[PDB]
């Protein structure tokens, strides 16, 4: 599923991401935009052989089991395929564990390079939340 901007914001807010660990909703929407272009089915392979999955491009090296990432962890206790659903529950649940791990949203390279220190509020401008 390819979300609309405000549609995703509203879904993220319902699942409790708005100011989760102090990250305003706009941070999350910005991260999603630059990770997946709001596409729940996005997959990209990393140089290490791990793969990133879903709306927030969660990585198989640490967070999910894709059956093909030797020496990896499954810290969200999920198959990576769960991260590709039109229902964003697994992605958001797992994102909350990632961002609580010490490094915050810096775990998302696109957030660090494209969203961090920007006017992220613009990403929720106009939306009914
Ligand atoms: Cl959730
Ligand atoms: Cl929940
Ligand atoms: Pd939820
Ligand atoms: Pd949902």
């Amino acid at each position: 599923k390819v979300f609309g901007r405000c549609e995703l914001a509203a879904a993220m807010k319902r699942h409790g991401l708005d100011n989760y660990r102090g990250y305003s909703l706009g941070n999350w929407v910005c991260a999603a935009k630059f990770e997946s272009n709001f596409n729940t089915q996005a997959t990209n392979r990393n140089t290490d052989g791990s793969t990133d999955y879903g709306i927030l491009q969660i990585n198989s090296r640490w967070w999910c089991n894709d059956g093909r990432t030797p020496g990896s962890r499954n810290l969200c206790n999920i198959p990576c395929s769960a991260l590709l659903s039109s229902d964003i529950t697994a992605s958001v649940n797992c994102a909350k564990k990632i961002v609580s791990d010490g490094n915050g949203m810096n775990a998302w390279v696109a957030w660090r390079n494209r969203c961090k220190g920007t006017d992220v509020q613009a990403w929720i401008r106009g939306c009914r939340l």
